[PDB]
């Protein structure tokens, strides 16, 4: 499936930290935000993703098309600027965040019922697992 339409809670959390040290993220932000569950929530219509991460203290939201480029400034997070593009391999949803760093972006895909995500920075990878609610 490509349909990633959903609320998504948090079921399992990977080596987080890992890949917001390998962003460089400031210490005390780090370990507070490696403490912290969120929801995913993803509102999906063909190419056009509205995506929106939220906990009791940090945000992520994004918003895109797939397969048309963006030059993103990451705010919140770690404050720098990429071009990011989203794309589909097979039913796995493919971000580049070409930029400074390294092999940064994601991977999401959806395995019986589960929606996974690989965050990568680096040598760094970080695994997340949801449930849909
Ligand atoms: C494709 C989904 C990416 C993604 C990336 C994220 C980065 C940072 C954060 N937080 C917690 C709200 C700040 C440390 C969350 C997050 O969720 C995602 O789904």
């Amino acid at each position: 499936t490509r349909d990633f339409n959903g609320t998504w809670e948090m079921e399992s959390n990977e080596n987080f930290e890992g890949y917001m040290k390998a962003l460089d993220i400031d210490f005390a932000t780090r370990k507070i935000a490696v403490r912290l569950t969120f929801t995913l929530v993803i509102d999906q219509d063909g190419d056009n993703f509205k995506t929106k991460a939220t906990s009791t203290f940090l945000n992520y939201d994004v918003d895109f098309t797939v397969g048309v480029e963006f030059d993103e400034y990451t705010k919140s997070l770690d404050n720098r600027h990429v071009k990011a593009l989203v794309t589909w391999e097979g039913d796995v949803l493919v971000c580049v965040q070409k930029g400074e760093k390294e092999n940064r972006g994601w991977k999401k895909w959806i395995e019986g019922d589960k929606l996974y995500l690989e965050l990568t920075c680096g040598d760094q990878v970080c695994r997340q697992v949801f449930k849909k609610k």
